[PDB]
Parts: C-alpha cells; structure tokens; sequence
DNA sequence: ATTCTGCATGGAT
DNA sequence: TATCCATGCAGAA
C-alpha cells in the first residue's frame, strides 16, 4: 500500500472563472494532458476530490474553437464559493497514484 | 430586465 | 504572420 500525490496543474482564476456564470477554463494543452480523453463536444462528468472529503462533480466539457477546442468545467460556483475563491486565487489539481484518482486543492491571492 | 447556452471573437503574447 | 484563452454576445426561455 504505498500511495503518492501528483501534481497535474494549477489555474489562476480569471473574472470568468470566478464570476456567477460557472465555467472554469482549462486550458486546452493541460485538459487534454491531465483529465481523461473525451471525443465529445459535450463530455463527462468527473468526479473531484477535496482535502477534507467534499466530492464535487463537474461536467468536463468541451466545444469547438477556431479548429480546435475549448476546455472547461461546468457548474464550479458551490465548489467554488464552498472554497471561498476570487480572481486571482489558484486552483490546483492533482492525481493520486497508483490508482487514478483526482484531488483539487485552492490557495489564496499572494496578498 | 434575468439566466442559460454554445459558441466566436480578438487582445495578449 | 501565428496560438488561444478571457470575455463577448446573441438566441431561447
């Protein structure tokens, strides 16, 4: 039984990301890298562990961009505000192995 | 007015 | 030139 967190990446919340609409960003390059593939514009729910147990589920979802795609998560405001998160404020994610578990963590504006 | 969608745009680099 | 994400924005309800 031996266990290890790993780091995937971490956002720095914009207006958008933190604002009443919902939506948190990913970008593109790191969704695809970290968080399971998906080949539809509308993905798959994903299941996120917290450190202190709080299961939050997103819709991980994609749409079309130029030629490419544009990543987010949709429906972060309770996980968000749970958190007590602003703009500015960094949210990181990372996977436990082995096993493929994700874990999200957050920390404050420098300030 | 408002919120939800599903993109499209374009400023930043 | 290029990429590409923060934000705009037009339905639909």
């Amino acid at each position: 039984l031996n266990l290890n967190i790993v780091p995937l990446f971490e956002k720095t919340l914009s207006a958008s990301d933190a604002g009443r609409i919902g939506r948190l960003v990913l970008p593109k390059a790191c969704a695809e890298a970290y968080f399971p593939p998906i080949s539809q514009s509308e993905g798959i729910p994903l299941k996120i562990q917290d450190v202190r147990g709080r299961e939050w589920t997103f819709q991980f979802r994609y749409w079309p961009n130029n030629n490419s795609r544009m990543y987010v998560l949709e429906g972060v405001t309770p996980c968000i505000q749970s958190m007590m998160l602003q703009a500015g404020d960094t949210v990181t994610f990372s996977r436990v192995d082995p096993g493929g578990k994700l874990i999200m963590g957050s920390r404050k504006a420098a300030n």
